[PDB]
């Protein structure tokens, strides 16, 4: 019969510990720490790899179209979100280790990186960071760096269709684009047209005063922020400049969810975006929680290469996030009358 | 040169995971996440044993007594606490399993449980939680689940010295005890006898009440505690019992760094008794979380076996805790004359 | 225009600090700390309240009916547990605080205690805590402690509609149960019935194993059999061991099972909710309870652990449908024929 | 007697919430929230300003070289830390409000921000931001947006002594320092120049290139002028001396007098951490509710401008082998 051990296989697990200071007879007591950590971080890279393919497969293979398999997908999302949460909070435990016993080892480890996880590079292909995106470090491709098998692994990550692309695709299948339907696009541009029309005429009635004048600028720079939602160019030229990634249409089906997301067939539609956007956020609060400690202890450059991290360009929905620009008033949002509901009902 | 995988035997890390339902022709997706969850506690286990065993070490061979050394003592304990506190939070990634999912593949699992995990036992063991005061499991002792090595490691762990019995050799040396030196003991009998009989007489005064009584009667029940303190037979027969661990003189140095924590050469000794007490609050506090899932999990004798085990019995420093029922006035402390103060500082 | 103090009203919020042993000359720092920790607690139980308050309307003004509603609940529920997991952090704080300090300035605290906390008694009482399942304290009864609209605002929160009561109520109504329709729970007895049977055939097929298996057997068959007798509910019931109706517990599990069907996606997150609130307040209890002991030592720390009991967990019926898990293949297939109607 | 919400005169506290949304004749629920949120870290704030101003205190009236008061004064502010580590969670709270309904009230809070926290504005003066080398928004002081008794508060913040100024005063008594005494700084000058030739005389070309690196860095710490040009610019901000004191404690924290200060100096360092991960969750939030300056202003805080114990992190960087540290025999270490 299985015994936990055996069914854990920790006669790999827990025979997966070799001090280099040791190896080399100068045995260093956080080395042991050091090792661990690392290996507690890439058991649950592994474990997030296993949920984020899982659900790549789910778009891939056509089964959201089922919509069944949402709970499945949110569920898998958030459990990610979950682990994050906890691998950013597990580098309070190397926080534990001074950098005056850090550097008792640090010679020993050279020539090796975290640099060289083939897993967090897949995590962060499959998510779907893009190469022309990524920071360069000394000058040189990141794959550079790994051979074989790895290499042959890293370009299938960067090659198969990532968890962006895929949910791009589902984004842009999302009801209620239809022209012939409820026309949300046509609608929008209307309803924000007149809107601001309307605002202006308030704004000019107001008696001359800075307030107004105030008033009146604010005015003209959100027309031009919520017009410019509706210039497809301009939209195709940002995302050549990578300060957009998702199709036009894709974030037509994105903002069309965020307004109706209380409506049936949209509330975990909603939620999956919410849970992309926080992966997103966990992916660079890791980062950043990564940086602050390679300071404490290398000192000031890695350390710049890492901080260029830290950025929107590591930010792989960062579209979503950015829909908070174009939020207007509820009353400007296209009516979905009982008539045009039930299409969004299940 | 030395690659970050082979640095960390990823080859065997990354290779340890085998879903029996899969091996079983019926693959089930959340199994995965249930052998990563355990196999990164078992890490987790692993560094705390490593810093575990240091610190006894360090106690075991006298290094203790050279006070340089109670930084590190004081920082490992506190890694320790650190540690644990990340694996009360792991629990999160593991309620993202619902019970639904669980029961399909609990059945390939039997008949293996956590309670088989070596280093959950050791780690009790090397805390110093004592087999007399085990709860037994089904009519069961712990160990006769285990063979072969594994056996005889849990016994060397029973019978080698435990942090407790370790920080009691240490307590018991604990300067100020000496009665030919600043006779805390006796000082305190003093004091404490001196400062109740005072109160005493502050209340015969008053007249006769319901107030008088209630004060009286509180009285009495601080006195009793109070003097308590000084039954040295009454602490053994406790100590027979199991309801105190410490040794009486152990107790008294457990309290002389208590009142004097201030004084230099007991800020850090101080720390230490802290740190104590929290690992046992974590450790206790992991049994807990694991109760409440095993119950979301399986329902409700397991779970009943296991919140049994959320008790006093489990309390390695339950004496640390205790000695809060013991304070005094701040004024009744025997006070620490200048030429006394001497022998605490360095 | 608006001023940030001005619009959250710090002039009440941070000038509502007056440590006691200052006000009688002896001024201790610690002090400090005890009050706003509790004070924290406070806004946070207020938010609680706002939040469940709310939701409580939705589901007695009849809004829940509506499924539009349903995101709008689950958010506020979750936001509640995402409250609770704060304060249960929040004891760190205190944890800083050393007993022999707190020795300093308990006196001055006499004879106050957590315990005239009207708000933690009227979240308890707004899930659906019942006073007669209450642990009683010095033989008396909670509310004994309580004067004035305060006695009376507890009042209306034991006789208002609980969270418990109002879920009841929507459970009742869950689609699937009629018995002219789905018939579930007909279905589910019968094909129960039939897979204990066929699992008997398999066992029947002499060893040790088969002596483990016929046991294991054994108590599953009585476990999933007493879920049908409505009799031992109502007497289960009675005794407070368990909360909801009989009808009820079957709208739950029809949930669970059925929990992938969009109608009951968002209604099954809300049932994992429920228990959260309830695991995460049972986690408020047992820090409470670590703390007092470390601060006061071994006996209210004897009747707070004995608030860290079942009988304070209002949705245990919902932690206890785990008891009653079939393999998937025993579970009534959701007609593709009727399946519109989820 | 004492009745719980008295001692904690919570007829305030808990009638301080005024949603504007309501006010105006259209609650949204949302409000609440944002208010109670905002109410919680004022109270901790106000917590951290109490713990604070109480170990400024202690250093600023003499009562830390009596060093029986470095538990306290370590416990408190570890406590410091304990409190932001939870302000710093207190963010998923308000991270379950949806950008939507945010976009709902906002309004009705024009021109009201948490620029505005007077309390948040005191701890980064007390602590020791200096205002010089604030990253300005909207090309403005901090200042300006504060009248009255608040702002004579700020300045009072800013003119009084900051936690960093009176570490740094404790830190130059460091004993040790003394060049009659232990010559730390002479002991180390000479045993990292001894052991950097010695180096010289053992890819080859990379090591040395490497070398080349690690000797100016090493020698650049015993450039005094180059410190005090430093200093001039804001780059750093202890005294040359201090900085002494600070590598004596890091080199000798084992030893027992050491080993609280050397808890201290962790503590600053995680206080200054903790303190930019609360300015990092902000601007993780204010982008996911407005989009977008604000943003961006925010994502400038998150420069070592705002670091106080920059110093203190950067010792890592003039790190040297163990066998280079002078030697602290019992006879020299008797302090
Ligand atoms: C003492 C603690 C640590 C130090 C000093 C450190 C140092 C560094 C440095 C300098 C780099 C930049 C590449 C290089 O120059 O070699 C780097 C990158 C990296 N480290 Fe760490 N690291 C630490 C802990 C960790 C941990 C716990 C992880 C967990 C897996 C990790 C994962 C990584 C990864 C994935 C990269 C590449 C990041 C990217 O390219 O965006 N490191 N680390
Ligand atoms: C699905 C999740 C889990 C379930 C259902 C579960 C179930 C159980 C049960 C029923 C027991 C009591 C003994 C028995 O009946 O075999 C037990 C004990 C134990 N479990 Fe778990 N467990 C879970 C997760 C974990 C995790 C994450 C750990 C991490 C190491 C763990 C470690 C243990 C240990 C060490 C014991 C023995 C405790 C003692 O004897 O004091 N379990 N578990
Ligand atoms: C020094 C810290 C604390 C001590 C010593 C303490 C002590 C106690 C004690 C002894 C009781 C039992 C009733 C009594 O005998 O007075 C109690 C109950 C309670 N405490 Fe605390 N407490 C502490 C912190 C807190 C905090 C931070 C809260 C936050 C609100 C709190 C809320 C309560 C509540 C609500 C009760 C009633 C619980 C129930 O009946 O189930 N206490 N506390
Ligand atoms: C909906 C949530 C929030 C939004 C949208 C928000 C927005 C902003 C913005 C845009 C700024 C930049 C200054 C300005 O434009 O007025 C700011 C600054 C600030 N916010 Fe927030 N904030 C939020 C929540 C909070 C919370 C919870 C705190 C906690 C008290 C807080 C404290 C501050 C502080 C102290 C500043 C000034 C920071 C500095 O100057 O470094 N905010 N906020
Ligand atoms: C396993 C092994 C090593 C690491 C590191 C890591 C990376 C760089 C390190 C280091 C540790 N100790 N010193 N350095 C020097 C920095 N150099 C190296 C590369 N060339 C320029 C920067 C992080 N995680 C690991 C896991
Ligand atoms: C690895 C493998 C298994 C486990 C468990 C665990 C423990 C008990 C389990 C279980 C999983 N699934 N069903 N049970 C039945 C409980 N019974 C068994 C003994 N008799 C009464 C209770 C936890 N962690 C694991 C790691
Ligand atoms: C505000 C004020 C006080 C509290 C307490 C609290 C409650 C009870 C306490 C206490 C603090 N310190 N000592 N006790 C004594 C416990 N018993 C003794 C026997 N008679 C009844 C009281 C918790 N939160 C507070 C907030
Ligand atoms: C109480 C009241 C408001 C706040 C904010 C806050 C600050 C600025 C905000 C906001 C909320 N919502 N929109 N804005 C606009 C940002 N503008 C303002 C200045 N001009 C450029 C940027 C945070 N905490 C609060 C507490
Ligand atoms: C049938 C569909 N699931 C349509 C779809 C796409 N995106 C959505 C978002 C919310 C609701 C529905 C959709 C599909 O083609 O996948
Ligand atoms: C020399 C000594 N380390 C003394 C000792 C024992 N316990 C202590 C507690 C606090 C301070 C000192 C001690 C020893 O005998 O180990
Ligand atoms: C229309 C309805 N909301 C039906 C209902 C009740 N409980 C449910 C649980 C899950 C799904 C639907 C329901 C009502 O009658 O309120
Ligand atoms: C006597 C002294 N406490 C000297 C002092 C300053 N910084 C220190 C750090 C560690 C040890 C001692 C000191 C004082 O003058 O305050």
């Amino acid at each position: 019969g299985l015994i936990y051990g055996n069914y854990l296989h920790l006669e790999k697990v827990l025979n997966a510990q070799e001090l280099q200071s040791e190896t080399k007879g100068n045995k260093i007591h956080d080395e042991h720490l050091f090792i661990i950590t690392h290996q507690a971080y890439e058991l649950w890279f592994k474990q997030i790899l296993w949920e984020l393919d899982s659900v790549r497969e789910i778009f891939q293979n056509g089964h959201v179209r089922d919509e069944r398999n949402m709970l499945k997908v949110v569920s898998r999302m958030h459990r990610v979100s979950v682990i994050l949460k906890l691998l950013v909070q597990q580098f309070s435990i190397l926080e534990t280790m001074t950098a005056l016993d850090f550097n008792d080892f640090r010679e020993y480890l050279s020539p090796a990186s975290g640099f060289q996880s083939l897993q967090f590079r897949l995590l962060e292909n499959k998510i779907g960071v893009l190469q022309n995106m990524r920071v360069p470090y000394n000058r040189r491709h990141y794959r550079d760096n790994f051979k074989g098998e790895e290499n042959e692994l890293l370009l299938k990550s960067e090659q198969e269709k990532t968890l962006l692309e895929l949910v791009e695709a589902w984004l842009e299948r999302t009801p209620g684009l239809e022209p012939h339907g409820f026309n949300f696009w046509g609608k929008l541009e209307k309803n924000i047209t007149r809107g601001l029309e309307e605002e202006f005429i308030r704004i000019q009635a107001k008696e001359e005063s800075e307030e107004k004048e105030e008033q009146v600028a604010e005015f003209q720079k959100q027309k031009e922020v919520l017009l410019s939602l509706f210039d497809e160019k301009r939209h195709e030229h940002l995302l050549s400049k990578g300060e957009r990634r998702l199709s036009y249409r894709a974030l037509q089906g994105a903002l069309m969810i965020y307004f109706y997301r209380e409506e049936p067939r949209f509330q975990v539609p909603f939620q999956l975006l919410t849970s992309l956007m926080d992966i997103d956020s966990l992916m660079t609060k890791w980062r950043y929680n990564h940086v602050c400690m390679v300071h404490r202890m290398l000192g000031s450059s890695g350390y710049h290469y890492l901080r260029s991290t830290v950025s929107d360009r590591y930010k792989v929905f960062v579209d979503l996030f950015n829909l908070s620009t174009y939020l207007i008033p509820r009353h400007w949002i296209p009516k979905m009358n009982p008539t045009i509901h039930k299409f969004l009902e299940h």
